[PDB]
């Protein structure tokens, strides 16, 4: 007696890898238990490392064609977080780390502003180069008044510059609904913010505060900044773009790496935990328990899992390693969890189920590539082919890639577009929770709960139950996710 | 996999080495020959169509395809028959002094992935169970490839 | 002790073999070890027969569409 | 040049179109669409949703108080 009668059906987790099969993530299903809780109470808070804690766990990869800093501001906004590629100079990645760390909220980063001693043609070759006509202009570069669009519009020359009249600005800083509040009670569209010193910090932009939605899942540390990620490689050159990266207050490392159980990864773990005791590494790929237990006594803080499994990845059929996925989070997230490491499922996710089954099988976070790829934040510019809007799509270890003796395990492709990350993610978290619900789990610390005691059971599918587990039997579909 | 597993086994029971031929297609393939147990990795189709192969290329769909053929084929036992082998077309790999090269270092890469200095140190791991293997689905090896793509390109080198 | 301990992970080709399943290349993978060196220090030196031996394991086959005079001298100058 | 407005329509619709067109004036508006200070702030967004733009010079009737523009209306969530 206790605990109560429940019959016995599927396989544990343990059960369905012990046949040791490459099973991966659409080789099983997850049983469903009992609902008792609705979708929206599912607790998604995630371990990104052994200190640092996120609300989604979604991650965004560092890969050139995917997190810079607008994917992510977006992933951090959205609960998640973002790494910064580093296929670019160490400034860049430094200079992007920053703009993320610099967000605050419907403010404007990196304000263009102009000086008195210009012309009225400089505001128009701001309009037609980054979009704006709106600038406060000040002494010398970044408090006099702005110049903006309504006063330049009956002009045929270039030699207006709006006195201190706009009383309208802030003293030191300001929360949102006290710019909310001059705005509706001033009526113009710029609403610049000065100190002690009366010089130009900040300025919020009408056009921003007339969408600032609300954003409930931070992903801020503690002076209330948005996290940010960078992916450093192992060899010399990456401890000064490591310092780079640290001067700009990046809050993770991850050693982005095909194979990380090298003597140069922990190298430069033990580098990293040695320089700057604060900062959080994450290591790998790692598809093993050996590699993980490498990295694991080198010192990582988290794990990354995957090798050979991403969209764009050839490793497999070209150097013939690797694991499929599903099988290389289980057994590396159950070798890690004996050390409290967690591990992030790295490569392969196509759907929202995926994402479920990494997270079921112990994957603390999962980071998505080309789910999130082609997305409005995502580096690159659209093109079009077949009447499609589609982004580019590469892998790091492309040929494509290595062009910023030579093997590609990657491929340079195409993604359709997805549309925004602001409306993405949250119908991911919302499949993630309803799923969860199905599977009787409240939040995802008692998914891996219920994993890890045999209580979740699990499935496994042959083709044919694959094939049946799609859609079939129709003439012609459309299929709508969200 | 079995035929080259188990020969090689057998035969390294008395010094003797085998050739994996037949079936390669990439660099994996080699690799993973060479790690059962296989010495050395013939290779017919990965070296024809290239321009040290016999025969003059020609044209089909624009693009350059020499001929390829089996010794069991009619057309090459014509030099009742049962072919046991099809003559077919591959399209132009380039030169052998560039091609064999890329092998060379994707089965260095590979042999450094995997964490064997050489092949002998690889079939000494594969032998001792230090080297560790991993079975595929069906559905591992189409997640294995390139997937979730609406096009790509493949350059290998 | 004096050799180490690395956790269990995957199938030896032995146990990868015991079930008598016809795999072939496309069937398995090699998960990957520990590096301790560059891609460039790997030593490709095979043993053609008994005697024979050469620095490269690659073999072009006895094919007349595949092997004469000229890739039979192309493949001994690569190895 | 010049204009023939057709006549395949009610010969009020010609008459209306021949009008709209002896009233041009040249930079003006021609049938501004003009509000009452007896409506709610929510027939401006039916105008938005409608023309195109959002700032109305609304008096007693029809066609003088101040105007009712777009940012008068960007913070608000209710229709009085
Ligand atoms: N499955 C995967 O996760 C995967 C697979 C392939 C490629 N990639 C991506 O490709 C990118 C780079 O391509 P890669 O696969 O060659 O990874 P990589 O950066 O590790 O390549 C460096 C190569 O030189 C060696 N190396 C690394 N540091 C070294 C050092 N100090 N000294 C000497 N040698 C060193 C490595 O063995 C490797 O062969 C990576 O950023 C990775 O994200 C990922
Ligand atoms: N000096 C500026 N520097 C940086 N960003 C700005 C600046 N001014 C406006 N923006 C940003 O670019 C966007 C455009 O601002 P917005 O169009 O609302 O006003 P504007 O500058 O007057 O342009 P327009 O005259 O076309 O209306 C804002 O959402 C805001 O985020
Ligand atoms: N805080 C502000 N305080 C005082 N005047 C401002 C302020 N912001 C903009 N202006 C002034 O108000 C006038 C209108 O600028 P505003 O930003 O409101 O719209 P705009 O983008 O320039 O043009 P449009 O109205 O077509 O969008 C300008 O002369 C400008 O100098
Ligand atoms: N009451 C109105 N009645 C008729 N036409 C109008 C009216 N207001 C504006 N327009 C016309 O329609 C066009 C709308 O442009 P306009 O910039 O003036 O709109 P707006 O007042 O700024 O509102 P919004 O902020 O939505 O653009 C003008 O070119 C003008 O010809
Ligand atoms: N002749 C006018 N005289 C006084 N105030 C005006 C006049 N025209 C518009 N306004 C008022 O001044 C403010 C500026 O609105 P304006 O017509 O310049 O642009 P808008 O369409 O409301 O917004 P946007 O700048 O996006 O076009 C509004 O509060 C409006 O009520
Ligand atoms: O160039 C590459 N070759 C092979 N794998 C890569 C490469 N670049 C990134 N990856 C991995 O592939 C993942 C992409 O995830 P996915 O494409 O959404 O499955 C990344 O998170 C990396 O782990
Ligand atoms: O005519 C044939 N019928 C069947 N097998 C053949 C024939 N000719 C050659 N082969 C074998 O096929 C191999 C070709 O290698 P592959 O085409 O690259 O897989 C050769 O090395 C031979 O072992």
């Amino acid at each position: 007696g206790g605990t109560g009668y429940v019959p016995e059906d599927g396989l544990t987790a343990q059960q369905l890898f012990a046949s040791a099969d490459g099973l991966t993530y659409n080789d099983f299903l997850i049983l469903p238990g009992f609902i008792d809780f609705i979708a929206d109470e599912v607790d998604l808070t995630s371990a990104l490392t052994r200190k640092i804690t996120l609300k989604t766990p979604l991650i965004s990869s560092p890969m050139d064609t995917v997190t810079e800093a607008d994917m992510a501001i977006a992933m951090a906004l959205m609960g998640g977080i973002g790494f910064i590629h580093h296929n670019c100079t160490p400034e860049f990645q430094a200079n992007e780390v920053r703009k993320v760390k610099k967000f605050e909220q419907g403010f404007i980063t990196d304000p263009v502003v102009l000086s008195p001693s210009h012309t009225v043609g400089d505001v128009l070759e701001a309009k037609m180069r980054h979009g704006f006509s709106g600038i406060p202009i000040t002494e010398t570069g970044t408090l006099v008044g702005i110049v903006t669009s309504r006063d330049i519009d009956f002009l045929a020359e270039k030699d207006v510059m709006t006195p201190r009249i706009e009383l309208v600005v802030a003293p030191a800083g300001v929360t949102l609904k006290e710019a909310n509040e001059i705005l509706q009670r001033s009526k113009k569209g710029k609403l610049p913010i000065v100190n002690d010193c009366d010089e130009l910090v900040a300025i919020i932009a009408r056009t921003d505060l007339k969408k600032n939605r609300d954003y409930p899942l931070a992903s801020k540390d503690s002076q209330k900044q948005l996290l940010c990620g960078a992916a450093v490689g192992t060899r010399e050159d990456d401890k000064y773009r490591l310092d780079l990266l640290t001067q700009a207050g990046v809050d993770v490392i991850v050693l982005d790496s095909s194979q990380g159980n090298s003597v140069y990864q922990i190298a430069m773990v033990h580098y990293i935990k040695q320089k700057y005791p604060h900062l959080q590494v994450i290591g790998g790929n790692v598809v093993t328990a050996a590699q993980a237990k490498n990295l694991i006594d080198a010192g990582v803080d988290g794990l990354r899992v995957g090798m050979g499994c991403g969209s764009i990845c050839i490793t497999q059929e070209v150097m013939a390693c690797g694991r499929p996925q599903g099988t290389a989070v289980y057994k590396v997230a159950e070798y890690a969890r004996r050390f409290g490491v967690p591990i992030i499922a790295d490569g392969g996710i196509q759907t929202v189920g995926h994402v479920v089954k990494a997270l079921a099988l112990g994957a603390s976070t999962v980071m998505m590539g080309s789910l999130l790829a082609a997305t409005t934040e995502a580096p690159g510019e659209y093109f079009f082919s077949d009447g499609v809007r589609l982004k580019k799509y590469r892998g790091m270890g492309s040929l494509d890639a290595m062009e910023k003796v030579k093997i590609a395990q990657g491929v340079s492709g195409s993604i359709q577009d997805k549309g925004s990350i602001q409306k993405f993610v949250p119908y991911l978290i919302a499949g993630i929770q309803h799923g969860c619900q199905d599977i009787g789990a409240r939040s995802l610390s008692v998914l891996r709960s219920m994993m890890y005691s045999g209580e979740l059971k699990f499935e496994k599918r042959t083709m044919s139950a694959q094939i049946e587990g799609g859609v079939h039997g129709l003439h012609s579909y459309e299929k709508r996710l969200y």
